[PDB]
């Protein structure tokens, strides 16, 4: 859409992410509704998440870019900042938000998330936990929902 200056930002997000992805991300706006969209985020290399695809939505207002979206991964998850139903604790999100973080922007900081958990965030306690004492038992968990991932 074209009508509001939220929409018109978003249609260039999307031409950005199209013509120039960032690596191992993807996102485009619903088919019905611009200010939804749908994205994927491989895992990043060298990490317990490599090889995964993780699907999530979010969610735009009217004051994007002023305001952040609300972003939620739709895979499964096993991560210290991300909770069960999927939504997502990132500084970005919710302390340090600049309107000129983009929908690409906003997918690597994710990616950049699965990587280094924020200690600060414990939203899933169990992954924090195996995180924090037992690494080889947070990948076995992990590598469970990198497979996962692969189905929707």
């Amino acid at each position: 859409h074209m009508s509001t200056p939220a929409r018109r930002r978003l249609m260039r997000d999307f031409k950005r992410l199209q013509e120039d992805p960032p690596a191992g991300v993807s996102g485009a706006p619903s088919e019905n509704n611009i200010m939804v969209w749908n994205a994927v985020i491989f895992g990043p290399e060298g990490t317990p998440f490599e090889d995964g695809t993780f699907k999530l939505t979010i969610e735009f207002t009217e004051e994007y870019p002023n305001k952040p979206p609300t972003v939620r991964f739709v895979s499964k998850m096993f991560h210290p900042n991300v909770y069960a139903d999927g939504s997502i604790c990132l500084d970005i999100l919710q302390n340090r938000w600049s309107p000129t973080y983009d929908v690409s922007s906003i997918l690597t900081s994710i990616q950049s998330l699965l990587d280094e958990p924020n200690p600060n965030s414990p939203a899933n306690s169990q992954a924090a936990q195996l995180y924090q004492e037992n690494k080889r038992e947070y990948e076995k968990r992990v590598s469970a929902i990198v497979e996962q991932s692969w189905r929707d």
